[PDB]
């Protein structure tokens, strides 16, 4: 047993770890910056986690061990003047104007100011922002005017994807961050997952507006504006509000929507039991089929694009089904004014993603029916926040609304397409019961539910066993097949988000300060909002919901042929 002083308070513990980590979990206050993903910016430590070792001088608290006999300052004036100036110098190359700012209210990097009361040596004021900024892609910008050149994106990038899309790069004898040879990142092998923005602590990272788009369909008067959630914002939105981790605001978000003036309040869940419709259709046709196999989930962009740009040979087995996303957009567009009456043109279908990826994804080109796209616009979780809060709209004490039901309602199977095994989970509820001609009660598949990189299990369908797999996280894809496991076995069907925790821990998702997330853990959490509304919803199996039955007796047929066939399915070449 070590015993260490620290700021004249004496310790005794069992524990290999870092100052920085027992000073946090024995509410010790050091400041961190550049350290994240249990990582900091090797190249370059912003020394902002500074402390004193009697007998060594000012160490890094974040990769510095604790020892016996240690003796530690963390507030004395040389750790804070030289810790004050490093943000000064971080100051020099950043725009410090935070009233227009899209992190004004939760900046990493503005708290540490204000904490030591860091100052410019001379205020960075540049006069042209477009050569600081790349708003190229369809999913992703930069805004290199914010940069703390901290590393916190490049390793995110390598650890949860491993493709290392953002690299640090020498642009005319100086250091940025980008893509590869400071092409527009679409252009790259990069998925456009946008976790490089979630670990960001500034605003030098951003999703692609598209509220411009959302504005002006608003305002036009011939516009009939659609609007519809993702699962995973109502377990999110709330934190961007004050309300803390895990509180379910569905019925905030209706109500919410209405006041900003959209024409009517549908769900994406909804296009999750379309998506199921469709999917368990075919992975009962590819059994009787005897393949081909194994047939991968279609509904992540970002897998697709690591399909695309990896794995080219699988783009074939990918499942023909249209995502949650695309698969109501085009419902949107057809059946929609079919009870309606609205002509299809003026029709105009906005979604709130949890996911930089998805506005790629809309923008595909042939993503269009008879000149009219399936999804006209997709904001974030982060922008929907912004757009009521811009409306004054006092979201925390809303009353509860319910969705317009025509295209609103949803099974609890697609209210848990948000978390990693949700799909996988909520397409063996309706393949079962269709392979077997039955109705079975025993629908809950916790095998392939939780945070594991790589789940696996066993199913029973009619009468023969099969193998599926749940890839959680993009990293985790490579892991599966560079090692072989893709070969332990003959696997039938894999669900793969590029996203570790699934949609839940999306690259549009609010973003949470890391000693929050130390704190809670932010996947389980917000997935546990998705896994209570399908326990307590009346209806559990996708091809049960109600008003989906409808529009496919009345609209579409059977799924996976004729009508749905024709429109509700996408494959990539
Ligand atoms: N489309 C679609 Fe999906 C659905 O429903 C979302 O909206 Fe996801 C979420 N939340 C996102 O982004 S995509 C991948 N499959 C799981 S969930
Ligand atoms: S990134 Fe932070 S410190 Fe910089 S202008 Fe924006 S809110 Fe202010
Ligand atoms: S873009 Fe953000 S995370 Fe990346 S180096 Fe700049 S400040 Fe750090
Ligand atoms: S969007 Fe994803 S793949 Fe692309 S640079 Fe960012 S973290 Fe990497
Ligand atoms: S897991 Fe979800 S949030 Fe992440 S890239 Fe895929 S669809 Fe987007
Ligand atoms: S937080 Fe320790 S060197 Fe950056």
């Amino acid at each position: 047993m070590k015993t260490i002083i620290i700021n004249g308070v004496q310790f005794n513990t069992d524990e290999d770890t870092t100052i920085l980590k027992f000073a946090r979990d024995n509410n010790i206050d050091i400041s961190a910056l550049c350290f994240l993903n249990n990582c900091n910016n090797d190249i370059n430590k912003c020394e902002i986690c500074t402390v004193e070792v009697e007998g060594t001088g000012l160490v890094t608290a974040c990769d510095t061990l604790i020892e016996d006999g240690m003796i530690i300052n963390t507030n004395s004036d040389a750790v804070n003047e030289k810790i004050k100036s490093r943000i000064s110098q971080l100051l020099d190359i950043h725009e410090f104007k935070c009233g227009p700012c899209n992190r004004r209210e939760n900046c990493e990097f503005l708290k540490l100011v204000i904490k030591y009361k860091a100052r410019a040596s001379k205020p960075f004021l540049p006069k042209d922002k477009t050569e600081y900024v790349d708003e190229r892609s369809k999913s992703l910008t930069v805004d290199r005017t914010k940069c703390l050149l901290c590393g916190r994106c490049v390793n995110a990038c390598g650890k949860n994807t491993e493709t290392y899309a953002m690299k640090f790069l020498n642009k005319n004898g100086k250091t940025i961050i980008g893509a590869e040879d400071e092409k527009c990142f679409d252009d790259t092998n990069c998925l456009l997952c946008g976790q490089c923005i979630i670990a960001c602590p500034v605003a030098a990272l951003s999703e692609k507006s598209h509220m411009d788009r959302v504005k002006n369909a608003l305002n036009a008067p011939e516009k009939h504006v659609i609007v519809a959630m993702a699962p995973s914002v109502r377990a999110s939105i709330g934190e961007l509000f004050n309300m803390g981790f895990g509180v379910d605001v569905t019925g905030k978000i209706y109500t919410a929507l209405r006041q900003l003036g959209f024409d009517k309040i549908f769900d994406i869940n909804f296009g999750a039991d379309m998506t199921i419709m469709e999917e368990a259709t075919e992975l009962v046709q590819r059994i009787e089929n005897n393949g081909p196999f194994p047939m991968f989930t279609s509904c992540c962009p970002g897998w697709v694009r690591q399909a695309e740009n990896y794995y080219p040979e699988l783009l074939n087995n990918l499942s023909s089904a249209k995502s949650p996303q695309q698969i109501f957009g085009t419902a949107s567009k057809t059946y929609y004014p079919s009870i309606s009456g609205l002509d299809p043109k003026n029709v105009f279908t906005v979604t709130v993603m949890p996911c930089t990826s998805k506005k790629f994804e809309a923008d595909r080109p042939q993503m269009e029916k008879d000149g009219l796209r399936d999804i006209d616009a997709v904001i974030t979780t982060r922008e929907l926040a912004k757009m009521i809060k811009d409306a004054k709209i006092p979201f925390a004490k809303l009353e509860d609304s319910e969705a317009d039901p025509a295209m609103g309602e949803y099974s609890g199977a697609g209210a848990i397409f948000g978390a990693t095994g949700g799909v996988m989970e909520a397409a063996l509820r309706s393949a079962k019961d269709f392979a077997e001609n039955a109705e079975l009660e025993d629908i809950e598949y916790k095998q392939v539910r939780g945070l594991n990189g790589i789940k696996e299990a066993e199913v029973e369908i009619n009468n023969n066993k099969y193998n599926v797999a749940v890839i959680n996280g993009a990293s985790n894809l490579f892991k599966f097949m560079k090692s072989g496991m893709i070969n332990e076995k003959q696997y039938h069907f894999i669900e793969v988000m590029a996203c570790h925790g699934g949609c839940v821990n999306g690259g549009g998702q609010p973003h949470v300060n890391p000693k929050d997330l130390e704190k809670v853990d932010i996947k389980k959490v917000r997935a546990s909002v998705l896994y209570n509304q399908d326990e307590h919803l009346s209806k559990r199996k996708s091809h049960e919901n109600t008003a989906l039955v409808k529009m496919y007796q009345n609209y579409f047929g059977k799924p996976g042929e004729g009508r749905a066939h024709e429109i509700l399915h996408f494959k990539y070449k």
